[PDB]
RNA sequence: AAUUGAAGAGUUUGAUCAUGGCUCAGAUUGAACGCUGGCGGCAGGCCUAACACAUGCAAGUCGAACGGUAACAGGAAGAAG
């Protein structure tokens, strides 16, 4: 249950006394499946060493997200610098429909039956972030018990 | 049981993030045109000039309201084919 996938793979440049020196940059998200999810973003001269160099940064920097069996609990909210995303329970028919991008850490996070959007820039490096740090926020379906019952 | 349902992409930059317009995937049509074209079922068919219109047809019916016979039908004392 490795469960991994690059959302987006991109180019840029350098400029330099001789030229443009070129790279390359991969954006990664990998889960468990059941909460816990990272993302890694990575750059170098060539892809598959960007790409490669990516997955690592995930498998560390990973956060893990309380669940609630299939779904989230509540609908959250998201926002990191110009994306702002939206995602919500859905009482599950299918589900899982959101912006391919932010699809990728629902699925390997492991939530089965979510709506989502993406509002603001679409730049898939603060999207996939905006989300984390979405799931991140969300918060014990039971646990507000412990912020209260007391 | 009976609205229990939401995706993004391309494009300013050497490159970047933002701002922002343009653009695309969708669905829909009383449609036209180019190419092509076998059959059927249901449907639709002047969106323009409330422009103008030849011709037929689109409102008649009742003799159980009435005087009635001109048509075509029988029939009639009776005049006969
Ligand atoms: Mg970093
Ligand atoms: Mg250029
Ligand atoms: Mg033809």
């Amino acid at each position: 249950e490795l469960q991994e996938k690059l959302i987006a793979v991109n180019r840029v440049s350098k400029t330099v006394k001789g030229g443009r020196i070129f790279s390359f940059t991969a954006l990664t998200v990998v889960g468990d499946g059941n909460g816990r999810v990272g993302f890694g973003y990575g750059k170098a001269r060539e892809v598959p060493a960007a790409i490669q160099k990516a997955m690592e940064k995930a498998r560390r920097n990973m956060i893990n997200v309380a669940l609630n069996n299939g779904t989230l609990q509540h609908p959250v909210k998201g926002v990191h610098t110009g994306s702002r995303v939206f995602m919500q329970p859905a009482s599950e028919g299918t589900g899982i429909i959101a912006g391919g991008a932010m699809r990728a850490v629902l699925e390997v996070a492991g939530v089965h039956n979510v709506l989502a959007k993406a509002y603001g820039s679409t730049n898939p490096i603060n999207v996939v972030r905006a989300t984390i740090d979405g799931l991140e926020n969300m918060n014990s379906p039971e646990m507000v018990a412990a912020k209260r019952g007391k």
